[PDB]
């Protein structure tokens, strides 16, 4: 039994989810007028805070909370170390609602103890294609197509309770209050990902890794030398040789994205994403924001030939604190962001991703098996990890789909 999630407009079981045929809301339809205007009650030693995201010092406080209390691997070897410039980038996209950033502070000292954030996103989340088929088959098309239009919803992320406050039922309260602030602005759906199993995922994809610096990865125990490498004189030599990469990209035509590129990238990106059942729709401003290069944060390259952007790829940076080594403070990880290829094979576009990432000193390239990410796994030498990233909707009945039907990257 889930004493909190049992009370919420989400499907409660797998056998419920594997049964839903059409997209649509779970809940009673409500109105902003229905929604309490007062923040949810919390204990008197605490207060609600709305951090200002254009203030270095609020940003810093959130940074400090996540640096010390955000996601850890299960072995307590690594913890995410999202930088401050990263957090402002992710929390302040175009038309962000400050009010959707929810913080709990100790009244006395104003020590930050909990956080959750929401950001707007325009998401295509109607009935998946295979299920539109079975609908036509059955004369049920109009019902299946009812919620096809892109919805302006909320993207939830960065939920985090201080280590000292764990298992005190605080996280439900943060979620109820975030829900409140979002329902207040006439939004009734949310989307979120988590490494854990909650009721109830609509897709689930394995994690994948590609060693850029195998010596460090073994030293910090991110990676092991596989038994098959012992049959060699010099295990680390063979490993290193095995993952080596060219020093410069292979595609002539390749450079960083510039502002003048935005409409072409938007265009090639949307054509690509539109073939997925679940995926975002981006304005010019959203493409500028989520893809223009920003130092230490997001790195984006286009293939231009004949003054035409035929292809682009993007990645972003999240260091993890190495918790249990002493020699290395940090794992320097590149995450495959969005991309599109029209003129060249995808494995060929992404090789140049590895090449750049490695040349800029990243230790590893990470990804989930969404988009067409599966298409380059073997030839670029990615390995599956032990994670599962799960994708969820709040207040939205949706069929179980394959992770390769998802085109939403969550930071
Ligand atoms: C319309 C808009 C709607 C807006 C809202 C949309 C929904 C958003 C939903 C959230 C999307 C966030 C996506 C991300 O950011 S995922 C990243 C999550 N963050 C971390 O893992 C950081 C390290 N961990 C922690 O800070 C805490 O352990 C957290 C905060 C995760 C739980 O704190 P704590 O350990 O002190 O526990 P509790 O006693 O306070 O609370 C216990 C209840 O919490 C349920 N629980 C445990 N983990 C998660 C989890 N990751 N998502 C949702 N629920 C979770 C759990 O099943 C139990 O419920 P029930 O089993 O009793 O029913
Ligand atoms: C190096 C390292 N550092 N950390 C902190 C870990 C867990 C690893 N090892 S890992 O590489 O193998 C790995 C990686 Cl990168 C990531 C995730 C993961 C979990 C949750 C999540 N959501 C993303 C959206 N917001 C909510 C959280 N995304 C990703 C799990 C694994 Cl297990």
């Amino acid at each position: 039994a889930h004493a909190f999630w049992s009370t919420q407009p989400v499907p409660q079981t797998e056998d419920e989810t594997e049964k839903i045929v059409f997209a649509g809301p779970m809940d009673e339809p409500k109105t902003v007028a229905d929604i309490p205007e007062e923040p949810y009650p919390i204990a008197s030693t605490f207060e609600w805070w709305t951090p200002n995201m254009e203030a270095a010092d609020d940003i810093h406080a959130i940074y400090e909370l996540l640096r010390d209390n955000y996601v850890e691997d299960d072995d307590s070897m690594f913890r995410f170390n999202y930088s401050e410039e990263f957090l402002q980038w992710a929390l302040c996209p175009p038309n962000y609602i400050p009010d959707w950033h929810v913080a709990v502070r100790r009244k006395a000292d104003k020590k930050l103890l909990a956080f959750i954030a929401g950001v707007p996103v325009t998401l295509r989340m109607g009935t998946p294609k295979y299920m539109k088929v079975k609908a036509q088959e059955k004369g049920e098309g109009e019902e299946a197509a009812k919620y096809d239009e892109p919805r302006h919803i909320c993207e939830i992320n960065f939920l985090c309770v201080h280590k000292q406050l764990r298992e005190k039922r605080l996280a439900p309260i943060l979620i109820k209050e975030a829900t409140r602030r979002v329902n207040r602005t006439n939004v009734w759906q949310a989307v979120y990902t988590a490494g854990v199993l909650l009721p109830t995922p609509y897709a689930s994809g394995q994690y994948f890794h590609r060693s850029l610096n195998p010596e460090k990865l073994v030293e910090i125990r991110f990676s092991g030398i596989p038994a098959q490498y012992q049959k060699f004189q010099n295990p680390m030599a063979m490993l290193k040789r095995n993952y080596q990469l060219p020093s410069a990209p292979k595609n002539s035509g390749l450079r960083e994205m510039k502002p003048s590129d935005v409409p072409q990238v938007r265009r090639i990106l949307m054509n690509y994403l539109d073939s997925f059942d679940v995926g975002p729709v981006f304005s010019d401003a959203e493409i500028s924001h989520y893809l223009l290069p920003r130092d230490g944060v997001v790195f984006t390259y286009v293939v231009e030939n004949d003054k035409k952007v035929t292809d682009f790829f993007s990645f972003y940076r999240i260091p993890s604190t190495v918790i249990g080594n002493s020699n290395y403070n940090l794992l320097n990880a590149a995450y495959v962001h969005y991309y599109a290829a029209t003129s060249i094979p995808l494995h060929q576009l992404i090789l140049d991703l590895l090449i750049v990432a490695h040349s800029r000193g990243f230790d590893v390239c990470n990804m989930v098996e969404i988009l067409d990410n599966r298409s380059f796994v073997e030839q670029l030498k990615f390995g599956a990890g032990d994670g599962h990233l799960r994708y969820y909707f709040y207040n939205w009945a949706y069929p179980k789909i394959k992770p390769s039907q998802v085109a939403l990257v969550m930071l």
